[PDB]
C-alpha cells in the first residue's frame, strides 16, 4: 500500500535508507522488527529504508 512521510526523513545514516520530505507518498513493501520499513518512490526511481514510525496511511 501507499504511506505518506509525516516528518522530514534525511536519511544520513546510510546509503541504504531512502530519504523523505514531510509529504511524500511511496509504497510500502514491508516492515520490519527492527523498525525499519522498505519503500519505493512511485516513480520506481529510487527505494530504500525509512523509519516506519514516520509513515501514515494515504
Amino acid at each position: 500500500p501507499m504511506f505518506e512521510a509525516a516528518y522530514d526523513f534525511p536519511g544520513s545514516g546510510s546509503p541504504s535508507e531512502l530519504p523523505l520530505k514531510k509529504g511524500d507518498v511511496i509504497y510500502i513493501t514491508r516492515e520490519e522488527p527492527s523498525g525499519w520499513s522498505l519503500g519505493k518512490l512511485l516513480d520506481g526511481s529510487k527505494e530504500g529504508w525509512v523509519p516506519t514510525a514516520y509513515m501514515k496511511p494515504h
